[PDB]
């Protein structure tokens, strides 16, 4: 029993198959993780943004 | 344990109900297929494009 979470920024996002056990934990990292990043900008040349979807999870880990 | 994959083209599209298990083929078949067949245009009246959802799960077929 899964759950989909989709940790995304502009153009680029990963699927992360979250289990439903502890699913409000994660959403609401989600949440306050997506809001101290900046705006996207094509090319994703921003040092604080990611440019690649390996980076974008590295930035949440 | 299932995974979302969705066939998509223009403003019609058909999600994909794919197994973990056999995931990493079906996600590179999604992008090899996404290319080939042209850009987008109202009444979608391309005979290379689909019309309906049912075409485009034909054109990938």
């Amino acid at each position: 029993s899964t759950r989909p979470l989709t940790l995304s920024h502009g153009s680029l996002e990963h699927v992360l198959l979250v289990p439903t056990a502890s699913f409000f934990i994660a959403s609401q990292l989600q949440e306050q993780f997506n809001k101290i990043l900046p705006e996207p900008t094509e090319g994703f040349a921003a040092d604080d943004e990611p440019t690649t979807p390996a980076e974008l999870v590295g930035k949440f880990l």
